DNA sequence: CCAGCGGCAG
DNA sequence: TGCGCGCTGG
């Protein structure tokens, strides 16, 4: 379980549900935090799991993105991921539609512990994997 | 009521 | 290569 930090990651409060924690880096990529968050709960409120985000019509999740932009994009990449997340054979997250490196260096420091085997790139997440490294 | 900025899949 | 908005800054 993930210790209590100085840092403000969406991550540190969705880790328990891998899929919840993958589609918030759906969210956050090239979009600003402070607009992505409350949208987020918005879907989460409507999609609460991957088991319904893969039945959905894109439309409706676009519909709900538009004012994060790469909504078109953005709708088609949950519903997609949503589907390969509970159908793929997968072990780490990159191998799934939709995420790269953001989502699985967020996947392994949170919902697995692997924490030490990661090179995060995002700013927040190498600062917050600098302050692992220093308080281990 | 300006306008640059910010990696996935195809 | 297309995707996109509103925040940000001044």
């Amino acid at each position: 379980t993930p210790p209590r930090s100085p840092f403000n990651l969406v991550q540190e409060t969705l880790f328990h549900d891998p899929w919840k924690l993958l589609i918030a880096t759906i969210f956050l990529n090239r979009t600003s935090g402070k607009m992505a968050i409350p949208v987020l709960w918005k879907f989460l409120e409507k999609y609460p799991s991957a088991e319904v985000a893969r039945t959905a019509d894109w439309r409706d999740v676009s519909e709900l993105l538009k004012p994060l932009g790469l909504y078109d994009l953005r709708a088609k990449t949950i519903v997609k991921f949503s589907d390969e997340y509970l159908t793929k054979q997968w072990k780490y997250p990159i191998e799934l539609h939709g995420i790269g490196k953001y989502g699985n260096d967020s996947y392994r420091i949170f919902c697995v512990n692997e924490w030490k085997q990661v090179h995060p790139e995002a700013h927040k997440l190498n600062k917050y994997h600098d302050w692992l490294w220093e308080n281990h």
